């Protein structure tokens, strides 16, 4: 028994759990796109662009695990940079693979085939160009292992003449390898001396649990490290979600200024802050850094050492290092609000508080960059939810693609998870016909729209009113029914009583159809705290 | 007196006459994004996306000379690659100004602040990061110059810092040589002189106008070329647009042995042939190769050897040198249509023809990848007609950034010029919020949506009932509405008599407001050049 190369790599695909696959067709990827149905479990998505599809290969990256987009020559793949460069600079292990020609129009006139190829170089942790057959599954081999491992893109460029060629399908009975190289012995043992010492004599410690917890496995092992320890955690932005925000030692969100002033108090007072998995923003005393493939302890780097080694061997030691500890205790949770009319206009400190009563285990969270991503981390969340935002990266149209990868992977775990978004109104328009393919697959999100006419973020820090922050008023009620849907649901809410009589209905919270709820907001409203010092500053 | 170095940036542009800057806002732009508002007649369109504005630059450039677009670094530059390739491959000239951090987050988080340069620099004729203004007014006039004279792609970084630093005003009174350079005058003349003695032995000879003969602005010496030498005139498809078509010399449209049989015999029999050509993509011996830089005579090439100077030198030379021609009857005009009842449902090939009708003299035509950029190749134009069709990039979704631009332009140009799109319905969804900002500026195109339920060129060279190959199925009369247009108009076509009775229309044929016309046609119907092509393909 043979397999073609292109069925192999669906294959494998599926293998590391990449059932929804990203992209668009074109001139060099068809006859490979046909091989995907003759595999069992697996989907093409039907993407309504690149760059959109990229977004959503990441989204999807983030809840499987790991995401597949395929791209033609040129034209797809030079659409999708930006959303690879996201992936790259957050790291999301997503494996970008573009049909080219022939090994052999949609070029620059100049008669080089490797432009395109050397572009993408720079924002990917390795690449393959595919020429030889008896090569080849070794090669996607490798391509899947790097992407799944280091949790960073890889261009995977693959001919169309060779997707039709044969391949032995013994080849698939062998796994792929994911595991790690050990580390240096000497300078991995240094650094869990080290660390337990400082363990010893810290009389407040803390542990961070930043981006890279979750997505470079070590999210068990964070939790198992807190309970062994009971040292109060918190979450940076980026990292929220790593934590059950209802574990008696979990102690807020460290924003820095931005922080609930109790929360800011307690890590800022901290002897030993224990970070794991820092794209770092952030007196503070002791810092024992934890990256994937590097450690740092105050301000001494050892470079090639894996935490995940580090983090397996401190677990049988730590409750001992420790034992010493005197749990302080952590800064009260934010509480409810006050009563108000029902007639009260909706203002967004009212309502980051308030989501919270919405919201349930197992939920999917994502927050688009904007007054959003500042709010949400304002909101507590019950424990088992995933939590998405684009804090370093940061690009607009992100998470409307996001979504719908999101939802596509949580359908794969379990349809009865519910995927949120919280987008601007501004942002919602760069890729805005993402809609059009979670209503083609009946994905049921819920679209929240924070119609605030504009920018407001931007409009915070400068030209509250030049032109450029403004935007044309869209009817975003009509965007359901103008892309074809079915079973679905718009809302509006301008007023606190509308967002409790439909956040608390038990229809509502139930993900039988997709939704858009449009939040009507006043332009100058934000945070609070984001006013306070967006206005001075 | 001083002016600040972003307003500099903006007068000189006022003087290249882009007075229409594409782009979004960002984090690194804002303060050269006001200087924009200081500056008189200058406007900040305002665009739903980067890859969107970049399409509409590339628009804007094909009708006025060149165009300017403003991204941020990181999120707003990715965004844009895929259109300013597209630019670079079909020459044109877009100067892409991207903001970056000071002289010193949207970052690969690697400390790396050249890499996007690095990508950039690649579809790029010429690159500039400023970094001192005492060059800076040299370096901006530079770029800007290379842009207008290579009608190529110019990547100009400008620091935040230095956008609010102060120059001579003096410096603007200085227009920038927008000129090109005079010819090498022996080798002008060696060229010259053969082309005249080949032009007096030739009994058939030919002229052919391609891509170049437009982008390169020889448009007007090709044409006073084809009336005082009497030669058959032919354009190719991206040439379509170069020569007045209702010229009586004029014999059709060469595109190789996929074209009008007569028209293929009347070529390929030519004795000589002046091919006031471009992008070389491919009878005699006897070429005459004329070239923005270079001309070629046979084998002979002639380096540094301007075109534009062969032309008009050639123009006070040339009707003498072929006082003896006798005219070779040029190839028929296909037939109009044979009258039908007014129910005959529409059919693509009926349509081509007779959409020459609807059009008039001035009108700019925009026809997307799919059927109708082969169909627009069967159209007969008026004179003077600007046709854009991107054969070499061939970027689905380019069309509806375009209109964008080129309608800005066109509307520069004379607000009674009418600018007409024939986009597919899978091609739309990829830049369907550029028609929001259409609406934002109260543009009049008219918008000709070919509703054929999917991807119809893709599906009649591979898998035509392939899932890959369709579309989620939207309500397109309902984008006007939905983007917020206030006065605009919406139509469907189906018949052969509802073509007509709308295009006849007196108050339909006036660019009064923005209309949608969805055609409704078959899915297996395409013109009957992509029904020969295909084949192969
Ligand atoms: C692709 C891209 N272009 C430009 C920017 C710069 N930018 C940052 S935030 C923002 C405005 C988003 O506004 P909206 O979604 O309405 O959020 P709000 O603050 O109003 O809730 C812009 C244009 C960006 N981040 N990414
Ligand atoms: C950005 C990009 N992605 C993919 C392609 C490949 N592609 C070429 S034509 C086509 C379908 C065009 O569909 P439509 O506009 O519906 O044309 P028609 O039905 O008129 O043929 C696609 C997906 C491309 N050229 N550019
Ligand atoms: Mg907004
Ligand atoms: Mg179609």
């Amino acid at each position: 028994s043979e397999i073609t190369l292109g069925k192999y790599l669906f294959e494998r695909l599926k293998q590391v759990n990449v059932n929804t696959v990203f992209g668009l067709p074109g001139d060099f990827n068809l006859s490979l796109l046909d091989k995907i149905y003759e595999v069992e479990g697996m989907r093409w998505a039907g993407n309504a662009n690149e760059l959109n599809a990229a977004y959503a290969a990441d989204g999807y990256a983030r809840i499987k695990g790991m995401s597949c987009i395929i791209t033609t020559f040129g034209v797809g793949e030079l659409s999708a940079l930006n959303g690879i460069a996201g992936s790259y600079a957050e790291h999301v292990g997503v494996l970008h693979v573009v049909g080219v020609p022939s090994i052999s129009h949609h070029t620059l006139g100049n008669g080089d085939f490797t432009v395109f190829h050397r572009m993408s170089a720079n924002i990917s942790e390795t690449t393959a160009m595919i020429t030889d057959i008896a090569t080849a599954p070794a090669e996607i081999d490798r391509c899947i292992r790097t992407t799944y491992v280091t949790q960073r893109p890889v261009y995977l460029g693959l001919p169309a003449n060779l997707v039709d060629l044969n391949v032995p399908a013994k080849l698939l009975q062998t796994p792929i390898d994911m595991s790690l190289k050990p580390n240096d012995a000497e300078s991995e043992k240094e650094v869990i001396d080290t660390i337990l010492a400082l363990v010893k004599d810290a009389k407040n410690p803390v542990i961070l649990a930043d981006a890279c917890c979750s997505r470079h496995d070590v999210k068990a092992e964070t939790k198992k490290l807190i309970d062994l320890t009971q040292f109060p955690a918190f979450v940076t932005p980026m990292g929220k979600g790593s934590i059950s925000e209802q574990h008696p030692r979990y102690g807020g969100v460290y924003v820095g200024t931005l922080s609930k002033p109790e929360v800011k108090e307690a890590v800022e007072s901290a002897d030993l802050i224990l970070s794991v998995g820092a794209l770092l923003s952030d007196k503070t005393k002791n810092i024992v850094e934890f990256h994937s493939d590097h450690m740092k302890i105050r301000n001494a780097t050892f470079p090639g050492v894996q935490m995940k080694f580090v983090l397996q061997k401190l677990l049988t030691n730590i409750a001992d290092a420790a034992k010493g500890y005197k749990p302080v205790a952590v800064p009260a949770r934010t509480p409810a609000n006050a009563a108000v009319p029902a007639s009260t206009p909706l203002k967004q400190e009212w309502m980051w508080n308030q989501l919270g009563n919405f919201l349930q285990e197992g939920d999917v969270v994502i927050a688009e960059t904007g007054t959003s991503a500042f709010g949400i981390n304002q909101t507590t969340f019950p424990n088992n939810t995933y939590g998405i935002s684009q804090v370093l990266w940061g690009s607009i149209g992100f998470t409307t693609g996001a979504t719908l990868g999101a939802a596509f992977a949580a359908e794969e775990i379990d349809p009865k998870k519910r995927v949120i978004l919280f987008i601007g109104d501004g942002s919602l328009q760069l890729t805005v016909q993402e809609i059009s393919t979670m209503i083609r697959w009946g994905l049921k999100p819920y679209l929240f729209v924070l119609n605030n006419d504009g920018y407001t973020i931007e409009k915070l820090i400068h030209g509250p009113k030049a032109q450029y922050n403004e935007i044309q008023g869209w009817d975003h009620l009509s965007l359901l029914p103008t892309f074809g849907a079915k079973d679905y649901e718009t809302h509006r809410v301008a007023t606190t009583g509308e967002w409790d009589k439909l956040t608390q209905d038990k229809s509502f919270n139930d993900n039988s159809k997709i939704r858009m709820i449009e939040i009507m907001l006043p332009v100058f409203d934000a945070p609070q705290n984001l006013v306070k010092q967006a206005k001075l500053t």
